[PDB]
């Protein structure tokens, strides 16, 4: 419910205002234009009423809707392309494309069909099309938007409405942001408990991933400030539960999950691990109960405290990091490891949620960590009845002990594990452009969480805490708020020439 | 109709293009925003984007539409215009005004209402409302739409298609500018025929007064260019014949006007008059056939080059310059003159007008130089049954032999002579809004209508004052060209 005060703080400045923003941002045609969402609307603006631009603008529009069609319409669709801007008496020829690059495209019928002309199309974009548009009002108007998502926009702008959760550090709140109306999470820690237990490292960790990465199947960070108590992360609303709630507590009488549902999730959980291990982050915490899903019964990974990020030329790291019973040997043995690790959680993940037990443990068995550790080296897994072949072929490939034989990221990526027959009835286009029908809803009439029930002494806050603090309030993140002022109606009502 | 080629040249550059005319510009809120159409319409498209100058902008706008509205109609615009913005609770309730304009504007009556208020609005206007403009896309579009005026457009742009008329160092075509379509009066004058009979002080003369001036009762020049034989003059095309062919050509067994005709031209010509006499210009050839008509009826003056512009600080001149039996004693005296020579020359129209002849010659009557100049200075203008009362007291006062008895231009304008009988029934406000009805429409089915030159060969000078004569494009007529054949409205978008 739009709090009026705050959107009338969404206004856009003079243009004297936006001299220091131009001076200092990256103007990069990749960054500006394809993923800056206000940046890429601008910039198809000026293409649209630039004439000799059209074409350009035209096929670009097009490939995206094939790229997210249905397979039924996809061949016709095609056709339409074709003869629209790659036969040469077409009205919307696209005659800066190269012969070869033309000649190319109107053949074949295949998965890359029409991503080397993208690439083309967007390679010419970056070159005269965008100069132009730098070089144009639409880029002034960028210049306001970005002076706009610069401003203030910390605690006084969200309003807490519900607890989601509890973490080790504060709650998660269910919020708006007051100007826009919009709903978010947002993910509270106590400065007194962090410091006492040390506890910065993993806060800013998530913070510097949850920022730089922009998955469909991660949780988004929108905005990070500080307040007098707590630092604050506001990010992607999961209403849905966590899986391990889905897993035991949605229906008792029979927990886990029917083999289709556990797929799908896999698959999501497959795609957030494949855009961290592509930019050398290691999870290491992938479970059940870090698996979040959303209204519309989509997951995303959260929960990223225990992440490391390999630094250029680095490919292993070392360390006892997470959780009991998802740990690979590898990392147990003490030896170095990569991304490996998130493929044996994986597949104590999906062991986890068709046999609604964990593949070392008996129901309530609590054990000491050194026996634990012990069967997760030494005791082979055994699959009852409920595992299909495919389920108990892929798990046995995921929690293979030698990290050099287990199925996982290969050539900088996921594909050679997309092809496993358990993903047999999987498009993994449109999962990962979001259209399939998840095969399990949340009703919004239920919580899909526990039940929920509401100072430490002696801690004084130095110089250094207060530095930490401030660079972790970073603030308001471009992409996401981008998002918000177009999904919510404040770019549509503000950016405007003549009503 | 247009022709694409050269609309395709009419495209908005680059804003980096525009930094050296941006450097060089130098404009205040009245010229940007009050008399230049675009600047003014996107001015007006920052306010209407800002809320809060909603107010200030419709009563500017309301203010304008009073001032043309016809004289029945203005009680009830006075009305709504002061429920609207003059309340205090009233919506668009103007703020910004002191209560004391507010209680001026909200209790007045007659042909100064609203204008002590206009001025309030445009002196608020000016300064932050102005300001914030300056720092808005709305002036960057400005500085680019001035770009684009800017640019080369001669010769090339112009489809000539018809004679017009001849005059004395060439041909004056209808042509049609080739981006937009618009229709335009092009005088031709012949370079190697203006060198021989020296007559560069009388084109660049015309050109500059044309240049400068902005009136709905003179021609205006759009553009003046240079092709290789000709110096080229694109103005206003008027296409209604001019007064002394309406005179004695239309209906010849009936010459001479029905009188409220006569004073409709002669306050239209007044107008124009004022227009130059308060830019310290004199005309110096007023005469009917200089008087030409448009496709609606409204005429204006033509053909400038007998004039003269005071310098700054110049009250009066000297020169015997311009048409036997139009030029006034003074000047035929030889003494020092001042506008009032131009009313002198209107009294000779206005007489023709009525009379069909001049004051001093008889038809078909031929005289000496000196015995026409002796009965300019001399002789009594008689008036024949046709001249009513009013007519003839106004010609006589006109006509009078010393300027100083003469009705003129006082006090930076016509007013005086406005208030003459003869004007009895004539609003002056809507006729110099343009806004009455002529009582002659011209019928478009009627047309109402050299050799080479030996031994010129062209010097430094030559071509530096031909150089100097072709200054290029108008911004204020060039910018009515854009808005009128929607060339503004199709470049202007943001979004289609
Ligand atoms: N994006 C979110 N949407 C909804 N609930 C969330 C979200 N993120 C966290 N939560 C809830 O709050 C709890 C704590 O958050 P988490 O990030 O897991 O904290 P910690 O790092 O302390 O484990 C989670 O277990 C979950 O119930
Ligand atoms: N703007 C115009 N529209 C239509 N016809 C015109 C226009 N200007 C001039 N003419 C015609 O061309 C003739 C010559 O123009 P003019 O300016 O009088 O030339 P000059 O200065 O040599 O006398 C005019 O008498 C008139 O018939
Ligand atoms: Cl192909
Ligand atoms: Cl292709
Ligand atoms: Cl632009
Ligand atoms: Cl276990
Ligand atoms: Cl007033
Ligand atoms: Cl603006
Ligand atoms: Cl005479
Ligand atoms: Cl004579
Ligand atoms: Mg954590
Ligand atoms: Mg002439
Ligand atoms: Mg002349």
């Amino acid at each position: 419910s739009r709090d009026r005060k705050y959107l009338a703080r969404l206004k856009l400045p003079p243009l004297s205002k936006c001299e220091a923003l131009r001076e200092s941002l990256d103007l990069g045609f990749e960054g500006m234009c394809l993923e800056q969402p206000i940046g890429k609307r601008l910039f198809q603006q000026f293409l649209r009423t630039h004439e000799q631009h059209g074409p350009a603008l035209q096929l670009w529009k097009d490939i995206e809707d094939y790229d997210t069609a249905d397979d039924a319409l996809r061949p016709q669709k095609a056709q339409a392309l074709r003869a629209a801007y790659l036969e040469p008496q077409a009205q919307l020829f696209c005659s800066f494309l190269d012969a070869e690059t033309v000649a190319r495209a109107r053949a074949g019928a295949g998965d890359g069909l029409f991503q080397p002309l993208l690439r083309a199309v967007l390679a010419h974009l970056g070159q005269a099309p965008f100069q132009e548009f730098l070089d144009s009002l639409y880029f002034l108007r960028f210049l306001q938007w970005k002076w706009l998502e610069a401003q203030p926009m910390g605690e006084d702008w969200f309003l807490d409405f519900r607890v989601l959760g509890r973490g080790g550090f504060g709650e998660v709140f269910a919020c708006q942001m007051k100007a826009t109306g919009k709903l978010y999470a947002c993910k509270k820690l106590n400065k007194k408990r962090l410091k006492k237990r040390k506890g910065y490292q993993g806060a800013m960790v998530e913070k510097k991933i949850l920022a730089k990465v922009h998955s469909r199947f991660i949780v988004s960070l929108a905005y990070a400030f500080e307040t007098k108590t707590d630092l604050c992360l506001v990010m992607t609303i999961m209403n849905g539960g966590d899986i391990r709630y889905h897993i035991y507590n949605v229906d008792e009488d029979n927990p886990g999950f029917q083999e289709p549902r556990a797929i799908f999730y896999t698959a999501q959980i497959v795609s957030g691990l494949e855009h961290l291990h592509q930019r050398n982050i290691i999870y290491r915490d992938l479970k059940p109960e870090n698996v979040l899903l959303d209204d519309d019964g989509n997951v995303r990974i959260s929960d990223l405290g225990l992440a490391v990020e390999l630094k250029a030329g680095q490919t292993k790291t070392k360390g006892y990091a997470g959780t009991p019973g998802f740990m690979a040997p590898e990392l147990l043995l003490g030896e170095e490891y990569d991304f490996s690790v998130d493929y044996f959680a994986l597949g104590v993940t999906l062991y986890e949620m068709i046999a609604a037990r964990g593949p070392f443990r008996a129901r309530g068995e609590k054990v000491e960590n050194k026996e634990l550790k012990q069967r997760v080296l030494e005791q082979a897994v055994t699959y009852p009845d409920k595992f299909s072949p495919a389920s108990k072929d892929f798990c046995e490939a995921l929690l293979q002990k030698d990290p050099e034989k287990r199925l996982g990221f290969r050539d900088g990526s996921c594909d050679g594990l997309r092809t496993h027959p358990l993903f047999r009835d999987i498009s993994w286009r449109q999962l990962e452009a979001g259209m399939l029908t998840p095969p399990f809803v949340p009703d919004s009439r239920t919580v899909y969480a526990k039940n929920i029930q509401d100072t430490v002494k002696g801690v004084a806050f130095e110089k250094a805490d207060t530095e930490f603090f401030q660079e972790f309030a970073s603030g308001t993140c471009p992409i996401p708020w981008q998002e918000e002022m177009i999904e919510t109606g404040v770019f549509g009502d503000l950016n405007v020439w003549r009503p």
